[PDB]
């Protein structure tokens, strides 16, 4: 129903929110971020549709921005659903090349440069981009954020049920949640696809739902 809604975290930091009705789980609230650097800004995960993505370009273009890339965490479309618009537009759109050939072999349309390493730098000491091995999916990744200490989880934070299990790898979810505690124990916050911002402590209670998860 309602339109993406953006929020400011804190200086150069925003919360765009898009929602979307998918078969079964009713209305989705997914939850992507903004960053600034300079007067150039990065999407961290696109919205569900080419609207909302859209809306989201245009409201940082009006306010001065250029948009300078997208990173999608992985391929499912609350990740990649703007990645086609973004494309027309030549927005340089970014994932791993684990996820475009998933994207690929779903019959979805690509990002436009893809990256194999597990620790990179999108953006030097500013946006960094973390493979901590499946969970949600096999392709999952993590942004942080090391000036604000923001760590975007995802749909690999999961506080409170796993949600769509569809593509996950439960064997390898818990050793993948014990390597980002290991990492990122000095988040400030951690923003999640689809639950409330919180603590560090997120990561261990995302270790502790993928574990009961795997015990069926
Ligand atoms: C959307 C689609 O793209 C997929 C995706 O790729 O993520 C599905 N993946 C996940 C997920 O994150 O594991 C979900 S279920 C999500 C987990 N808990 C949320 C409860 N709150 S609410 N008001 O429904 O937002 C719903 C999607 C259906
Ligand atoms: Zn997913
Ligand atoms: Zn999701």
């Amino acid at each position: 129903l309602p339109d993406l809604k953006i929020e400011k975290l804190e200086e150069g930091v925003f919360v765009h929110t898009s929602f979307e009705e998918v078969n079964g789980w009713g209305v989705v609230t997914k939850h992507g971020l903004v960053v600034l650097v300079n007067t150039d800004a990065y999407l961290i995960d696109t919205p569900f549709t080419a609207t909302d993505t859209e809306k989201l370009v245009n409201w940082f273009v009006e306010r001065g921005y250029e948009i300078k890339g997208t990173i999608s965490s992985h391929f499912h479309s609350d990740s990649t659903g703007g990645i086609e618009w973004l494309n027309s537009q030549s927005i340089p759109t970014y994932a791993s090349e684990l996820t475009n050939e998933l994207l690929k072999k779903s019959g979805k349309v690509q990002a436009k440069y893809s990256f194999s390493e597990v620790s990179y730098w999108l953006v030097k000491n500013k946006i960094e981009v973390f493979y901590p091995g499946p969970g949600h999916t096999q392709d999952n990744l993590v942004v942080w954020l090391p000036e604000s200490k923001i760590l975007f989880g995802g749909c690999f934070i999961k506080p409170h049920g796993l949600g769509n299990l569809g593509d996950a790898n439960l064997e390898a979810w818990p050793k993948s949640a014990k390597i980002l505690m290991s990492k990122y124990g000095k988040a400030k916050l951690v923003v999640s696809s689809h639950s409330e911002k919180g603590d560090a402590s997120l990561m261990k209670r995302t270790w502790e739902q993928a574990l009961k998860g795997l015990k069926e």
